[PDB]
C-alpha cells in the first residue's frame, strides 16, 4: 500500500493532495502519482486502501482511450517497447522508487488550466436536488416540476463550481462565453456516451467533474486530471437504483455507515477497521473489472 510518495528530493513537489502526489519532471511535464488515501466527509484516513490508486490510475487509462476520437488529452505518448521509467531520470527505477510508483503514475504534459470545475448532471442528487426542493432550480437554472430524488434529467446538464455551485452565466464572465459554451457542449457529449456505457454494464454514473486545459495554438480543448472514477464522480449500483429515495455510494456507503454510526464522520486521525478496508477494495476491484472487462489478479 502506498499511501504518501517520498522521493528525497529526485522531482520537485508541485502539490500534495488529499490522493494525488504530483511532480515536476522538466518544464513541459509533470508526473501525477495516485495514492491509495481515501477520503469521506471531508477528511483523508489515517490508513488506506490496498492498491486503490493503481485501480483508479487503470480506470482513468481505460477511458482515455474510450474517448479519444472525441478528445485530445494530457497524456505523454510512451512509445512502443518503453515505460514510463525510460522517460524519467534513472534514479527513479532503483527499488525504493520505484516501488513507490509503478503503475499509480502517469506522465502528463503541462497545458494552460480552464480554473472551472466542468460538473454534468445525468441525474437529481446531493446539492442539487436540496436546491430543487427550495426553490425549483439548479444552479439557479429554472427546471421542470415534479422530479423525485434520484431522478434523471431529461437532458444532462452543465452545473459549473468553483467548491461554490455558480450558474453558466458566471462560467461565461470567469472564462470567457465561447469558452464556457464550448466546455459545456464538450462535457455533456463526453459524460452521455460514458454514462450510457457503464449503465449496459450494471453501473450508473449520476454525475461527474471534469477539468480542462486549452492548446492554444491550434485552440483545441484538452482533457486534463482524472476521469470518471468513484472520486470524480458518483457511482451507484444499477441494481438496486429506485426513484424517490437516497442512493447509496457504490464505493463508500460501508466506510460512511461505519463511521456515522461511531460519530467519528468529519473527525481527523481516523483509522478504519480492516473488515472496512477489505470490503471497500473489494467494491474498487469490481468496478474496475466491471468497466473495462479486464480481470485484477492481485
Amino acid at each position: 500500500s502506498i499511501t504518501k510518495t517520498e522521493l528525497d528530493g529526485i522531482l520537485p513537489l508541485v502539490a500534495r493532495g488529499k490522493v494525488r502526489d504530483i511532480y515536476e519532471v522538466d518544464a513541459g511535464t509533470l508526473l501525477f502519482v495516485a495514492t491509495d488515501r481515501i477520503s469521506a466527509y471531508d477528511v483523508i484516513m489515517e490508513n488506506s486502501i490496498p492498491e486503490k490508486g493503481i485501480l483508479l490510475t487503470k480506470l482513468s487509462e481505460f477511458w482515455f482511450k474510450f474517448l479519444s476520437n472525441d478528445v485530445r488529452n494530457h497524456l505523454v505518448d510512451i512509445a512502443p517497447g518503453k515505460t514510463i521509467f525510460d522517460y524519467l531520470p534513472a534514479k527513479l527505477s532503483e527499488p525504493k522508487y520505484k516501488t513507490q510508483l509503478e503503475d499509480r503514475s502517469l506522465l502528463v504534459h503541462k497545458h494552460k488550466l480552464i480554473p472551472l470545475e466542468v460538473i454534468v448532471r445525468g441525474y437529481i442528487t446531493g446539492s442539487a436536488w436540496k436546491e430543487y426542493v427550495k426553490t425549483g432550480t439548479v444552479h439557479g437554472l429554472k427546471q421542470p416540476q415534479g422530479l423525485k430524488e434520484s431522478q434523471e434529467f431529461p437532458e444532462p446538464i452543465f452545473t459549473p463550481s468553483t467548491d461554490e455551485n455558480i450558474s453558466p452565466a458566471q462560467a461565461a464572465e470567469l472564462v470567457g462565453e465561447d469558452l464556457s459554451r464550448r466546455v459545456a457542449e464538450l462535457a455533456v457529449k463526453l459524460y452521455s456516451k460514458c454514462k450510457d456505457y457503464a449503465k449496459e454494464k450494471g453501473i450508473i454514473i449520476a454525475d461527474t467533474k471534469f477539468e480542462f486545459g486549452i492548446d492554444e495554438k491550434t485552440n483545441e480543448i484538452i482533457l486534463v486530471d482524472e476521469v470518471l472514477t468513484p472520486d470524480s464522480s458518483r457511482f451507484w449500483n444499477g441494481a438496486s437504483y429506485k426513484v424517490g429515495e437516497s442512493q447509496d455510494s457504490y464505493d463508500k456507503q460501508f466506510l460512511r455507515d461505519w463511521l456515522t454510526a461511531n460519530k467519528l464522520n468529519g473527525v481527523n486521525g481516523v483509522k478504519m477497521p480492516q473488515d472496512i478496508v477489505d470490503r471497500t477494495r473489494a467494491k474498487y476491484i469490481e468496478a474496475y473489472e466491471t468497466l473495462t472487462g479486464s480481470k485484477w489478479s492481485h
